[PDB]
């Protein structure tokens, strides 16, 4: 799914412990990655910039209908791979395509069932985000929610600390879902 030969993302989650998951994958149609420019910055670490450097087959987008119907504030991901690696990861908040947060971390691999596990687990969430779902959770109506999210997206930029090589690049916008739908996602690949 959300992979390359090289890394596969296996778990993401964010959530709020008193357990509430915001959205969550557990683990392909295309997606014209000129359609998302003006969502992120033109900067250095932007999208079209990343994607010209390639490789293109490395760049996903998910789009995450989240459930903001509910504290310990974090983020757990796991990748995995056969090679035994250490990973940069790179998570840009970005707000009216604005860069308002860079969070840069470090995972070596782990030996476990004969492949490379990589956990980044329960990450204290940034606080920019903790309020702004803090304040996101009071609006009154869904569509208030989802016209404040448009202009809300993250960029994870995952690569090889040794090498520098780019790994895994994933976009990602939101919405909200109902509650009785619960939270959803759809992975695509970014394609030009
Ligand atoms: C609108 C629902 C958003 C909730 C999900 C949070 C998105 C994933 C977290 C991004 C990485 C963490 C950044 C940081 O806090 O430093």
């Amino acid at each position: 799914g959300l992979g390359t030969a090289r890394l596969q993302l296996v778990e993401f989650s964010a959530f709020v412990e008193p357990r509430h998951l915001f959205v969550h994958i557990s683990q392909l149609e295309s997606v014209d990655v000129r359609q998302i420019y003006d969502k992120f910055p033109e900067k250095k670490g932007g999208l079209r910039e990343l994607y010209d450097r390639g490789p293109p087959h490395a760049f996903f987008l998910v789009k995450f209908w989240a459930d903001l119907n509910w504290g310990f504030y974090g983020v757990s991901s796991q990748y995995e791979s056969l090679e035994h690696m250490t990973l940069t990861c790179s998570s840009k908040v970005c707000s009216f395509g604005k860069q308002v947060v860079e969070k840069v971390e470090t995972e070596r691999a782990q030996l476990e069932d004969g492949r490379f596990v990589y956990r980044l687990l329960r990450s204290p969430m940034c606080e920019y985000l903790v309020n702004f779902l803090h304040k996101l959770r009071q609006l009154p109506e869904r569509y208030m929610m989802n016209s404040v999210l448009e202009n809300f997206t993250i960029l994870q930029v995952v690569t090889n600390r040794d090498t520098q090589e780019l790994l895994l690049c994933t976009a990602y916008v939101f919405e909200v879902s109902t509650s009785e739908r619960g939270a959803q996602h759809h992975i695509y690949r970014l394609v030009r």
